[PDB]
């Protein structure tokens, strides 16, 4: 801990306040987060989960009951990037690239049976080189929460990350959150008002979901042409497949990387204001 020099607070977090700090020894600029034997074993495992599209968990410093997560440092997050683009919007090639990289990150994690669980634009860090990385692998915002989690499912799968990335994908195209709920029922209902109240037809087993209510209003689905305009048919197809109620039928990241949409994928660089 005495190996670091906090240069300034750069954000916070459901766990802790993240600082920017240079390694007094190596000069290495990092993102210093200041946050249970299992909550140490688990977080140290991630240390071995290295992929280009996953922010690097350089180290973990549990000192004097104070936990510190020394992370690699990226200058900007997606939320502030999307904010800095609300007027023009992020170009489609950058949107495509990003989705593609995150999906490669997710594919890597998912292959290792590790889920993020809390995918948000603020956990997606970008750099001037054009990459995007999955920060803070999730150990107060429901906008991007998959419906199985809202319906009380306790053993939700990797498919939840996909739904979030779907919602995030939509938000980058639309410059507006897809399902901004202020409560869990409002979150669920907004999803309902768009994708149609789920039922045994489109989602076998939904009716047995812990928090499922036979009394849920019955909203009819709406076309994605109205959901994510002006996203082309390729993207809307991928989105709908990422936003499928039935988790089992929800497309995987691995499969998503092979969607015709990613045919013309490139690696454009953003124009960061640092
Ligand atoms: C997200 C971050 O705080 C940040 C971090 C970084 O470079 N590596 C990190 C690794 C993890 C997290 S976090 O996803 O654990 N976290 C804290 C910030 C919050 O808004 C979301 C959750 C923050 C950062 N750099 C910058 C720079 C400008 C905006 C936000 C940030």
């Amino acid at each position: 801990m005495e190996n670091f020099q906090k240069v300034e607070k750069i954000g916070e977090g459901t766990y802790g306040v993240v600082y920017k700090a240079r390694n007094k020894l190596t000069g290495e600029v990092v993102a210093l987060k200041k946050i249970p034997s299992t909550a140490i074993r688990e977080i140290s495992l991630l240390k071995e989960l290295n992929h280009p599209n996953i922010v690097k968990l350089l180290d973990v410093i549990h000192t004097e009951n104070k936990l510190y997560l020394v992370f690699e440092f990226l200058h900007q997050d997606l939320k502030k990037f999307m904010d800095a683009s609300a007027l023009t919007g992020i170009p489609l090639p950058l949107i495509k690239s990003y989705l593609f990289q995150l999906l490669q990150g997710l594919a890597f994690c998912h292959s290792h049976r590790v889920l993020h669980r809390d995918l948000k634009p603020q956990n997606l860090l970008i750099n001037t080189e054009g990459a995007i990385k999955l920060a803070d692998f999730g150990l107060v915002t429901l906008w991007y929460r998959a419906p199985e989690i809202l319906l009380g499912c306790k053993y939700y799968s990797t498919a939840v990350d996909i739904w979030s990335l779907g919602c995030i994908f939509a938000e980058m195209v639309t410059r507006r959150a897809l399902f901004p709920g202020d409560s869990e029922i409002d979150q669920l209902f907004r999803i309902f008002r768009t994708l149609g109240t789920p039922d045994e037809v489109v989602w076998p087993g939904v009716t047995s979901m812990p928090d499922y209510k036979p009394s849920f209003p019955k909203w009819a689905r709406q076309d994605f042409s109205k959901v994510v305009p002006p996203l082309d048919e390729d993207g809307r197809s991928l989105l709908s497949q990422m936003l499928h109620y039935d988790p089992n039928k929800r497309i995987s990241a691995k499969a998503a990387l092979a969607h015709p949409f990613f045919q013309d994928v490139t690696k454009p660089v953003p124009h960061l204001r640092l």
